[PDB]
């Protein structure tokens, strides 16, 4: 029976591995809240990894934040996760846990890559500004994953995620992510009755959206390929798997569809005179689906479940 | 009279700051050895600067070698960089030092890089295989810098030297640097008398040197530079500064004038049946001449220096 660590267990995309994970008897967790154990100490965490017994680590842990937070808290972004990152690989190694599955973001691939952006497209150019530091201590993350592999011969392997979204995301108003942020409006625009609701932008930009459950479902995958298999599909140096559903859909279609979801019954309107983003974002699959993996859920159930746990959990937002 | 901390003083770079900082009495100078003060230990840098009452410091401490080192071990290198970087940086900003001079190296920019290299050539294309962890880590430093200065009002400046030598560079057989691997193979050569030394490669690649004493001069330089100087120079998102001499020669030229510094009556035989590195590999140097620092030591007259201090420390290598 397999004892698994789970860094930040709570957070959106760890609480996903866990709820899948708990499923399944062939499998020990060991957990961790912030408050028993503190990532950022480098003691507290080699002295854990001395003590438990760990077979393998899915580090979800992070430093997360919308496009306000990453602005306005620089520093605390580029250092937590950086060593938050360092701390747990290390004591990793150093404690013998053999396999590890980093968790990055799609954040981290130049402003103006190639659409779709395959694996290759990492360091290729210029980060988008916003996300710099951030972006920074990820890669660094993966390049820490492939020395370890390198250098002792370990086996820690990283997926990239494109936009997420699922329970437990950031439903506060604070939070700039699109559709967290939609549930949220256009709940309140149909509450309130209102007779339309305004999107900044000409709502033509293209995205990809992958629910948080998808999410997990790819990375246990990921991590318990067989090494021969993995080894044959990666290359040392150029290790990461881009996890996506490489569907793109429009913003209009995005916020049409959750207005949908809603029951909102006024008008959706893209205020044209404010600027777009970059024309299309999205990640280009196929070393992932030659891996045998695929998406199950849609955006239109995807949206709908998590509106649902929105619902059964307002009182939190 | 401004209490300075030197990271790594007896490290070439750093004893050579050390050097022109202990001729100057407005100075006072905190010195720790590893065995007095482990960087690496978080706890033991945290207590280190809540002692002491430091004013500046220069982050001269790394984890450097050469083309066997970077690739035999990965980890060690980005680990321990990422470990003495964020260490300082933070523990620094902990404890009120609103001065830092972070000393970076050419090898962070892109293998196929415009030249000469200004600064914006950062992060623009895939590094070089061999040095992408440790130029991972030394980006990852440059960035910390940059986040501290946005958030928290910082004055945390960085310097990205070209190829150095001088007194104190690894002078060992297994260091692949081109400057004292060929001042030990000529100076040998010239004691056993042979008739040649052959070097591999066509002898026509360019490549940038200075002196390990003019690189401890344009740091200090840009480290007493007034504030508004330095910002009107820089940006906040790139602000490292390129130093070195922007004049270039041929490795052929380079080793023509080492067997001259050392008397070697030979012949320097280059076997073109060897591939040589990129063609040409400089620094734009124009941000720091306008700050007006220029070098003073010429390639001749340094390797004859550095050559006379080989001989008074040869039974050391
Ligand atoms: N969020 C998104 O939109 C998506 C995320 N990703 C990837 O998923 C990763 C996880 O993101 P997500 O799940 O949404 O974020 P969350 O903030 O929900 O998860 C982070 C978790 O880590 C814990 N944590 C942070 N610092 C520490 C610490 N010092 N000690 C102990 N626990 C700590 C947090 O606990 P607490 O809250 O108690 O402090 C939190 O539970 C990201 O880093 C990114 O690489 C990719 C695309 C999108
Ligand atoms: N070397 C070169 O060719 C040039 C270097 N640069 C830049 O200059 C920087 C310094 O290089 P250089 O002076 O040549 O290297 P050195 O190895 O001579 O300097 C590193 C110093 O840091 C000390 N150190 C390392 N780890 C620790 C630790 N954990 N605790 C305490 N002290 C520690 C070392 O001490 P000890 O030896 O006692 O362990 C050593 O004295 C580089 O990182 C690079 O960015 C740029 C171009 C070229």
């Amino acid at each position: 029976k397999q004892r698994v660590f789970i860094a930040g267990h709570r957070g959106m995309v760890g609480s996903a591995i866990r709820r899948q994970l708990e499923q399944r008897g062939d499998v020990e967790l060991v957990l961790r809240t912030r408050d028993e154990l503190n990532l950022l100490d480098s003691r507290a965490v080699h002295d854990f990894f001395a003590s438990e017994r760990i077979d393998q680590v899915y580090l979800a842990a992070a430093k997360v934040g919308g496009i306000v937070a990453n602005n306005t808290y620089p520093a605390d972004f580029i250092y937590q996760n950086m060593m938050i990152e360092s701390n747990i690989i290390h004591a990793a190694h150093q404690n013998d846990v053999n396999k590890l599955l980093f968790l990055g973001s799609s954040c981290i691939y130049p402003k103006l890559a190639k659409q779709p952006m395959a694996e290759s497209e990492l360091l290729q150019g210029t980060l988008e500004p916003t996300n710099e530091p951030y972006a920074i201590a990820k890669i660094a993350g993966i390049k820490l994953c492939e020395s370890y592999n390198r250098q002792y011969g370990r086996d820690y392997r990283s997926v990239m995620p494109t936009n997420l979204y699922g329970p437990h995301d950031n439903f506060h108003p604070s939070n700039s992510h699109v559709i967290p942020a939609l549930l949220r409006r256009f709940h309140e625009a149909t509450a309130q009755n209102a007779p339309d609701v305004v999107v900044w932008g000409s709502g033509t930009p293209m995205r990809e959206f992958l629910h948080v459950d998808d999410m997990a479902a790819a990375s246990i995958h990921v991590m318990e390929l067989a090494h021969e298999v993995w080894l044959e599909n990666t290359q040392p140096m150029l290790s990461h798997i881009n996890v996506g559903t490489g569907v793109d859909c429009t913003i209009r279609e995005l916020a049409q569809t959750i207005a949908k979801v809603v029951g909102y019954k006024g008008r959706v309107v893209f205020d044209a005179s404010k600027p777009d983003g970059t024309p299309r974002k999205l990640l280009d699959v196929t070393r992932l689906h030659q891996l045998g993996w695929y998406h199950e859920i849609s955006l239109e159930a995807g949206l709908a479940s998590t509106y649902q746990w929105f619902l059964e959990n307002q009182d939190r937002f």
